């Protein structure tokens, strides 16, 4: 099994860009934390199998909400956690 480490901008917030975000984490059962960096990017870290990962990527990178990226960057990994929630840093 794998994690991620996602950076994005855009209008990557609005209300809750990072509440969706986590929503489309628990419909594919992934388990994480999202943040706003102090450098103005939304940034989001979860473990999970490859394919939900992904499909989450696709689900951020296509900015389907109101809010919406334009510049991505992901990085991977095999480092799981024992992460059973998803988590919002009050950023």
């Amino acid at each position: 099994m794998l994690q991620y480490r996602i950076i994005v901008d855009g209008r990557v917030q609005g209300v809750g860009f990072r509440y969706f975000v986590q929503m489309e984490a628990d419909k594919r059962k992934l388990a994480g934390w999202v943040k706003n960096r102090d450098d103005g990017r939304v940034e989001i870290l979860a473990e999970g199998p490859e394919n939900a990962l992904q499909s989450f990527v696709e689900a951020v990178k296509n900015g389907s909400p109101f809010s919406k990226v334009t510049d991505i960057s992901v990085t991977e990994s095999r480092s799981l956690e024992g992460h059973h929630r998803f988590s919002i840093v009050y950023s």
